[PDB]
């Protein structure tokens, strides 16, 4: 007679979608086998006065439906003013919170704020270590990343990054190059803690938007110290262990760190045209530098294929493509060498902007975001990861964000977020012939989403090895 | 191969569902033809410091996808402490806002706070007048209801209700009878404004929950004036025009009001066992009284069938049934006689509590809510409104709130809201053989929802004639 939406959910199976909602100030888990939201959480109700719920990542649980834990961070300050919502809050809080929350089989519970426990507030990407024993956050306003311990929320190590332009004027500070310093950040407060919550640390007073390097160069982004900015975005993890990679938007490079010995060991150069790497120079036991002749393009998204064998960093802005290194040699990242660039005619200038990606478990395909400012249709591009070529692009709607995949490989689940004021949805695509099955309602401006992994192997294609 | 969710939405058609989300702080509209959320608004963004978004109702729009306008009010104070979210807020806002919001075919726009325009702040049911030229709001803490003009947001008339118990002890205050006063409530501030925003007016410090009539009796509800409460809930409208009916929870009556002459004309007695009406006595030009020998039962849900020929009030609490009156004589409500009572073996003392309803366009059936405290399954009873009998009950999940219906009469659309901390959903049932088609995600604690009407006729089965 009639069609039952339960038939759609029957095919997706018992996966748990989690996603935060940015200006909605909520986070929510959804049952993809029934269409229910399992639980949601409103941070205002906990006294947060700028609850911009931003990025997030879930630890694996053997049964997400009885329990799971996740990490979700917030942004604050003038970040509240930069989207199209005519916000009337005067003096909002400062965000940079890192909330630990546990779903217990009925409700979500706010465990604590890790930014308080560690001393270190960081407001961009959140990922889980491949061993599920901790997590990392990055922040492009203060240019710090750190890997924290799951059980205590204390920082295992934290790196601060600094730019020293060869030309001291914002228009040229990146294009004509400079030296980046890589600096061990050491705790300064009792108990092993930092003094870097909320805005403490900030160089620029809000996070650079997609294309937002142009803005910083044109002197349109305020802050104390924009000339020193690199805009770190993320620390993503090699699935094989040992190394974590920090992405720096403005200087177009990624830094490979030794997690156990807490040194950086290599710098990979993003733009097509430049070598595989630049030279890392140790200055002292806590200080390294790297010189860059010119920044030919800012980069964004960074991540490893599930087997560890390829590493990717996206050029965005002046170039627009995916640079791929061969990371085959687990024993020494200073050998990792460029082996492929994914290019496509429509990939010119800042838009479409490729800010997020997910591999299929066997690693032969990639789903990658194509973002544009309103009104141009946003979408997904499907990449052949064996030959490194675009297979197809699907237009979907406004403001495309992240992409997650069911662990059996079969369905891609993505979020579009209305720029915080217009249409928002969850999108489902099947990966056998890459077609959209449609949209589920989602009143939230998500800039992240995940499916709760069950095993350490599922994390290799979740929020761990890519953003 | 795969089922597309678009197939389920193709059978629903271009209807727009709207609902607010109570603790979530937000409000959202969904395109039931594509699964997208069309847009959503987070009240914290406009500086509201207790954005419990409560009840709402939408003006008809000839094309809602192009634009439509709605009203959504808030609660604050200690309402924020009444649910199991371990809220930690120091100085919560007082709530009782009445927002005017307009969707402009891209975004939601906050137009203003009707409670600041009028001075009169009310936080329970919001309904639209059948001519779509104004709206009404009730409040069970202050015991006031009013009709507001749509263009100016100024009060057309408002009424204040007061209880004068025969026994001055909260335990007997309603059981052993009393007198209720109906007072015309007049502006005290310049320009025809009230001085009654926020907590001003409050007799008890929070709204009574389902079954909370026993809490007030037991001295569990603090406030300044509990012995005087009646807990007004709503002012629903005869779809034929002329009359509005205010429901009074604690004394178990409804008062019929003549909208244009600004006087009450009749009082309907809810519990089975009592006559059709108690006698309204005029005291002076602004004051009427009505005596009740004893209150056998509190009531709650109240509303008209779409042709106006039947009027319903739900006994909850000490009886649990639907009382029905013959309202076919539109010239004189003092002739409305009880004509039936719907009863069911399971409907004994408070739970399930039947607090929400919607009619089919032809008025031949009613979908009514059945609410229990966690953990018993809440759901929907289907009522034969030709013979006044229950047809079936369907169990759904936690915390069942309101129901709407598509104006072609084909699909019933309801909200479950997880007691603000667990599972939430929208549910879809087809009215042809009353089977549930399944659930769409909705991370929101809705106590309201509407499908946006397109004509005046549509309002006869929207938030106008029933809550
Ligand atoms: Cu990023
Ligand atoms: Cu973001
Ligand atoms: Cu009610
Ligand atoms: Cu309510």
């Amino acid at each position: 007679k009639y069609v039952k939406v339960q038939d759609f959910y029957d095919q997706l199976g018992k996966y748990v979608l989690v996603a935060p909602g940015k200006f909605s100030g909520t986070v929510a888990a959804t049952d993809l086998s029934t269409g229910w939201t399992m639980a949601w959480l409103a941070a205002w109700n906990y006294g947060d006065t700028c609850p911009i719920m931003h990025h997030m990542a879930a630890f694996p649980s053997p049964d997400p439906y009885k329990e799971f834990e996740f990490v979700v961070n917030t942004q604050g300050g003038k970040n509240l003013f930069i989207y199209g919502v005519p916000v009337t809050v005067e003096d909002p809080g400062e965000g940079m919170k890192i909330y630990r929350i546990k779903y217990d089989g009925t409700r979500m519970n706010l465990q604590r704020d890790a930014a308080e426990v560690s001393g270190l507030g960081l407001g961009v990407h959140v990922t889980i270590t491949p061993e599920a024993d901790g997590y990392a956050v990055g922040d492009g306003q203060k240019d710090i990343c750190a890997e924290f311990d799951r059980e205590t929320d204390m920082v295992r190590y934290a790196w601060a990054f600094d730019w020293d332009p060869n030309v001291k004027d914002l228009k040229r500070a990146w294009l004509d190059g400079g030296t980046m310093t890589i600096k061990r950040l050491k705790p300064t407060l009792p108990g092993g803690r930092y003094d870097l919550q909320g805005s403490a640390g900030n160089k620029i007073d809000w996070e650079l938007v997609p294309g937002g390097e142009l803005a910083i160069e044109d002197g349109k982004v305020s802050g104390d110290r924009p000339l020193h900015s690199v805009a770190n975005d993320a620390l993503v993890f090699d699935p094989r262990g040992k190394w974590a990679v920090a992405s720096m938007r403005l200087p177009g490079v990624c830094v490979v760190f030794d997690r156990e010995n807490q040194v950086p060991v290599a710098v990979l150069a993003g733009p097509k045209g430049t070598p595989s790497q630049f030279q890392l120079v140790k200055v002292d036991d806590d200080t390294w530098t790297v010189d860059i002749p010119e920044v030919i393009s800012a980069g964004h998204q960074a991540g490893f294929s599930p087997d560890g064998q390829s590493f990717l960093f996206m050029n965005s802005l002046r170039q627009n493509n995916i640079m791929v290194w061969d990371s085959s040699n687990h024993d020494d990242p200073t050998t990792w060498e460029k082996k492929a660039v994914v290019e496509s005619p429509d990939w010119r200038g800042a838009y479409p902007n490729t800010f997020h990606m997910v591999f299929t478990p066997d690693a032969k395909k990639i789903y990658v975001t194509m973002w544009w400012p309103s009104p141009t249709p946003n979408g997904i591009a499907v990449i052949d990861a064996v030959n490194w070529e675009v297979l197809k692009e699907v237009d979907l709607g406004p403001d495309m964000h992240t992409l997650a995949i069911t662990y059996d490989g079969k369905f891609v689940v993505g979020t579009l977020s209305g720029y915080q004021n217009t249409a928002s949805a969850i999108v489902v695509m099947e990966t056998e012939t890459d077609e959209v099955l449609g949209f589920l309602p989602s009143p939230m401006g998500h800039h992240d989403n995940v499916i709760v992994p069950r095993t350490l192997e599922d994390l290799r294609i979740s929020r761990s090895t890519t953003t």
